[PDB]
């Protein structure tokens, strides 16, 4: 199944957001990160991807489709706006096994606030 996450200057959660900021998908599903506003990218956060995955990094303004295969929780960031909390969480599968590793990953304060909230939104 194919899902879409927008990269926005403004959304329901404030400035510089992925919308939705939390998304649960099945293994083998895809997510397209859409440059609805310009100036953003999407890339893997360090320490917030499960074993079996591959890190990725899109270019600014690239409409970027990722197939998520390895079960677990994934943090993603926009590099331009990481410091502003432009992050998202994709959960692949149920009962993610890498929660404690991803909760311990270090992030800018605004990013950590948003990640903690997305994780809790997901019931983690
Ligand atoms: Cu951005």
């Amino acid at each position: 199944a194919d899902f879409e996450v927008h990269m926005l200057n403004k959304g329901k959660d404030g400035a510089y957001v992925f919308e939705p900021a939390s998304l649960k998908v099945a293994p083998g599903d895809t997510v397209t990160f859409i440059p609805t506003d310009k100036g953003h990218n999407v890339e893997t956060i360090k320490g917030m991807i499960p074993d079996g995955a591959e890190a990725f990094k899109s270019k600014i303004n690239e409409n970027y489709k990722v197939t998520f295969t390895a079960p677990g929780v994934y943090g993603v960031k926009c590099t331009p706006h990481y410091g502003m909390g432009m992050v998202g969480v994709v959960q692949v599968g149920d009962a993610p096994a890498n929660l404690e590793a991803v909760k311990g990953a270090k992030n800018p304060k605004k990013a950590q606030e948003r990640l903690d909230a997305a994780l809790a939104a997901l019931g983690n």
